[PDB]
């Protein structure tokens, strides 16, 4: 087919990409919050080992 | 015509969608558990500070 159309995939591919990049940004926000919560848990376990200690 | 979707893509699009909505539900369950674990860590830090203090 000419160019890159006979194409009905822009809304589905931009939707999947916005939801995959949205899920990757939510995963980076959650990996951020889970590395922060992992540092906060490690500070809360270091505090809880200082508190338990 | 060019209206209803391409050659074959319901299993791949429902597969990607069930895996993207599944990843978004796992991310909403993990954002749920990480907002709950962030509330638990904030409760646990606030408790560790009501405690440290």
């Amino acid at each position: 087919n000419s160019v890159q159309p006979p194409v009905k995939l822009e809304s589905t591919v931009s939707g999947f990409k916005t939801s995959i990049e949205g899920n990757t940004t939510k995963i980076q926000t959650v990996e951020g919050i889970v590395n922060d919560q992992g540092q906060e848990i490690a500070l809360v376990q270091t505090e809880l080992q200082n508190i338990n200690g």
